[PDB]
């Protein structure tokens, strides 16, 4: 609440900090109107900065698809194998291994990642099915990362995001990587399809919940997925076999952590500006960088050592492991809003045996605002990419299956992002639940998700109907 104690040269920082990172209602209208703009663009023949990359999911699921599928899951904390068991009635059941990613796999090479990978397949394969199997097991491929997908057996990386940064990988297709390796090991599977985390967040909540029309991520990255119509895909004309037609549904993958790169409208700060700089891929992922659980601690971490370096913290501290890029993760700013006490006792805890700083009360009460102002920042931009999508295609209703790290863990962010289209829309309602576009947790998409696409494909192909170009 109340700041009676921090002195008047202090508050001229805060509330500096306030107008550098608070988001008006009419700035998230205006955004929203250039986001709609750069999705369109991404769609057309010349293309745009947003990928919008079809993912080859052109249906519905039923809640009728059976069977038995693997996903593998690339992008959580940990690699994960799921087996995926749907039961045909809009239900399933599911379990999983993780394992933990090798030291240093960001900054790896390709063969040490797709090694490592085929490493944890074998394990769980020999694990679940030690007797062996008659034919080689069907699976997803839950690769969270942009890629380009002429076929939905293929997926040729765009570029690397959330901080990886593995050479021999950017301009290759992943799919025929992650194969020689299975080949190696002798592992009796068959890549069906690899699909992006979105994709498979949409499908797997649409399988549930039939009112599902996004599937997003607000975790260690920023992205969204919906259904667009072929006949509303410009960049496809010309290269689609007969039996998808132009009423037939696509699932897109917008990729649109990538949204804005050009700088015409997000309320960028030099505090952006060093993150975007010093990150392995600058230019790219402005919107990401902004909103992501990759990066909230980062914007924190900046903000401090700029109030150290100009005078007004930490007067007489050591911070030289606040100089440590990325040292504090977004479980910082969660901690700090988390704290029940009055004056801050968690935070202080926090600073000293972490980072080895003292803090006195009003330092902490600064670092509270900060961690709020920066969540609060994140939640109301990154409903800017749900409003666009459901302005472009004519949704007033909508619930939007929401999953990641952000989304279910950082403190009081679904009723900031609730209220953040709430403003944008002036609706009168009362309660979270009654919204016409509100978020709502996903189902699993990256492992139940990516085994319903995996089935649909399998149908497909049964069926001899297209999953990719003509002359795929
Ligand atoms: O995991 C969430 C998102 O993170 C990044 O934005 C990735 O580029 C995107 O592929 C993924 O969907
Ligand atoms: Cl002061
Ligand atoms: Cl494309
Ligand atoms: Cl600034
Ligand atoms: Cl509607």
């Amino acid at each position: 609440g109340s700041m009676a104690d921090v002195p008047a040269n202090l508050m001229e920082q805060i509330h500096g900090l306030e107008t550098l990172f608070t988001v008006s209602s009419e700035k998230m209208r205006s955004i929203v109107k250039h986001f709609i703009s750069e999705l369109d663009k991404g769609l057309s023949k010349k293309g745009g900065n947003i990928p919008m990359i079809p993912g080859w999911v052109v249906e519905y699921p039923t809640g009728k698809e059976t069977g038995d599928f693997l996903a593998l899951d690339l992008g959580g904390t940990n690699l994960r194998v799921v087996l995926v068991k749907l039961g045909g009635n809009h239900d399933f059941d599911t379990t999983q291994n993780k394992y933990r990613l090798p030291d240093h796999l960001r900054t790896g090479t390709s063969e040490q990642l797709w090694s490592f990978i085929a490493k944890c397949l074998k394990e769980f394969v020999d694990e679940w099915y030690p007797d062996g199997v008659s034919e080689p097991l069907p699976l997803g491929f839950t690769f969270s990362y942009p890629a380009s997908q002429k076929k939905i057996n293929s997926g040729v990386l765009q570029r690397w995001t959330k901080g990886f940064d593995i050479e021999g990988v950017e301009g290759h297709d992943v799919v025929p990587m992650l194969q020689e390796q299975i080949e190696k090991l002798n592992i009796p599977i068959n890549v069906v399809a690899l699909i992006n985390d979105t994709t498979g967040t949409l499908v797997a909540s649409l399988y549930t919940d039939p009112q599902t029309k996004m599937g997003i991520i607000i975790g260690t990255g920023v992205n969204g997925a919906y259904y667009d119509v072929v006949s509303g895909i410009e960049k496809l004309e010309g290269l689609l076999p007969e039996d998808i037609g132009p009423d037939s549904p696509m699932a897109i993958n917008c990729e649109y952590g990538s949204f804005d790169n050009e700088h015409l409208v997000l309320p960028r700060t030099k505090y952006d500006v060093i993150i975007d700089e010093e990150s392995p891929r600058p230019g790219q992922q402005a919107f990401e960088k902004m909103t992501s659980g990759y990066y909230l601690g980062e914007i924190m971490r900046l903000v401090l050592l700029d109030l150290y370096d100009s005078g007004f913290i930490f007067k007489d501290q050591d911070i030289s492991k606040l100089k440590e890029a990325y040292v504090m993760d977004t479980s910082y700013p969660s901690k700090i809003e988390d704290d029940p006490f009055e004056n801050l006792e968690d935070t202080d805890d926090l600073f000293k045996t972490n980072l080895n700083i003292e803090t006195t009360v009003v330092e902490r009460k600064l670092i509270r605002k900060l961690a709020e102002l920066v969540g609060t920042r994140a939640a109301r931009l990154t409903v800017c990419g749900v409003s666009a999508i459901c302005d472009k295609r004519g949704y007033k209703t909508a619930h939007i299956a929401a999953d990641g790290s952000v989304f279910n863990r950082y403190p009081g962010y679904k009723e900031k992002a609730a209220q953040a289209l709430k403003d944008i829309y002036n609706w009168d309602v009362e309660k979270m639940e009654d919204h016409p576009i509100q978020l709502v947790a996903a189902e699993d998409g990256s492992g139940v998700g990516a085994a319903i696409i995996a089935c649909l494909t399998q149908k497909r192909l049964a069926a001899g109907k297209s999953v990719g170009i003509k002359g795929e």
